[PDB]
């Protein structure tokens, strides 16, 4: 399923993002002057199941979760440098049941253990000055699609 | 290469669209009450190499070409009904050297013999009330990619 | 649909290979000392709709057709060199209605106008000392599959 | 990289199967009357890193590991029923660093925590009466490839 996810907006998913689901987010641009750029996977109750905060200014990408009216938990941090490939950078998120896998354009996959036991009903995209295009292209799968060779 | 092509706008291609090239256009929506929706492949000199006029009202899709300041040639027409698959309809255009292949979601491909011997430098998208999303997602390849098994 | 096509053997297709169909043939090896290696697309009546004779020693690839009991027609020839990429070379055949498209690993596509107006029911593979593996992997599609971004 | 893995045989990988690697195993057949069918991922020292024993008669798929000259460890079991899709069933194995993901045609993936900390140098296939074709097609990637749309 193809969605166009606009900056400072969200897309309501046709079906729950749940174990086996794959979200392939692709940008048509890389804005080198972009600031903190965020993607959130939200439950129907607006709990933030997976928060991805890309922060060029701190050279970090931060992962976290929080309940709608609750506090942020411990942060899981990785370096920002050499993760994205211009001019079409990407983020791929896969739900593995007990954890999410997050893949950027370079480096090994990041794994983030689930903290809130709910499926996602929406994906949100926030930035005052995005690193990426508005919208981003998002293809969401219920399961890994058949793979091309080589 | 990924482009976001907005309605009543165009995208300037990073490289010439030429023999072997593939453009996969995908919409995030289908607006069944939409009106005439147009895609043009344009040369650097703004000649319309391939014009695709999708007309729900006349129940036809019209293919044509014209020079920048010239007249339209003879029309090539096919039925509009049962060509598109909501909610993510698509148009795939392939340059076969002597002719373009155009494939929608249903039916056999349309083949359109080239009339203007130039490569395309841009793709334009026009509609007052589009059948499709704005933008559409466009992936352009210099050659057919490795294919998944399904 | 996946088939394993062995040397000096054939595969009977589950469905007719007809307009829009795609056959992606892939080898697990390349024996550069191999001899003439042939693929045939056969109708139910055993007419050879498309014959591909790959001849390293003559430095040509020859395309032709013939009826079951018939003489070969005129040959359509291209050079052999600079077509195949080791160690997993490929041949992709697409039925465009009035002609076949044949793509190797390098170079522009070859187009071969249809001579016998029948669909293919089988694909055969013959060689005394094949350039390719036994079997080759063959994925056959009724229409071009959705394409990866790269 | 494409391999043809024959029954009661193995393939030596051109590169180590290691974190981020993907092996897509595809059969050209499903033999309904077939018996216990095994795939092993082996290290260069012939330790069995991942053993997959598919047992139609017992309605189970058993996962385990053992050193070359060592005994099996504790088993991890899942149901066999409705995991495979005729006529081209598949198994996809992905190395996630601390664990393997194993995905069949239906149901949720199986995750198997690594027991022996070595990369795999070969994949073996064993059966007296295989559920699957001989060979099976195996495409091995160093990283997840770009994904086609749904
Ligand atoms: C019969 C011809 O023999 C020699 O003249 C070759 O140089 C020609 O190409 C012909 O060879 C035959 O060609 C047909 C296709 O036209 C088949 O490939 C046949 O197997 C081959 O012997
Ligand atoms: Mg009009």
């Amino acid at each position: 399923m193809l969605y166009h996810l606009f900056v400072n907006n969200q897309v309501k998913l046709q079906n729950d993002f749940k174990p086996e689901s794959v979200a392939a987010i692709r940008s048509s641009a890389f804005n080198s002057k972009g600031g903190t750029t965020v993607f959130n996977f939200l439950s129907a109750g607006e709990n933030i199941l997976l928060h991805i905060s890309i922060r060029p200014g701190e050279n970090v990408i931060v992962f976290n979760s929080r309940l709608k009216n609750g506090a942020w938990g411990p942060e899981e941090r990785i370096p920002y440098a050499e993760k994205f490939r211009p001019p079409n950078p990407s983020i791929t998120v896969i739900d593995h049941g007990d954890r999410f896998q997050i893949r950027f354009d370079y480096g090994t996959s990041i794994y983030y253990n689930k903290r809130i036991k709910e499926n996602a009903a929406a994906i949100a995209y926030n930035a005052e000055n995005s690193l990426f295009s508005s919208p981003v292209t998002v293809d969401v799968h219920g399961l890994l699609p058949p793979l091309p060779p080589a």
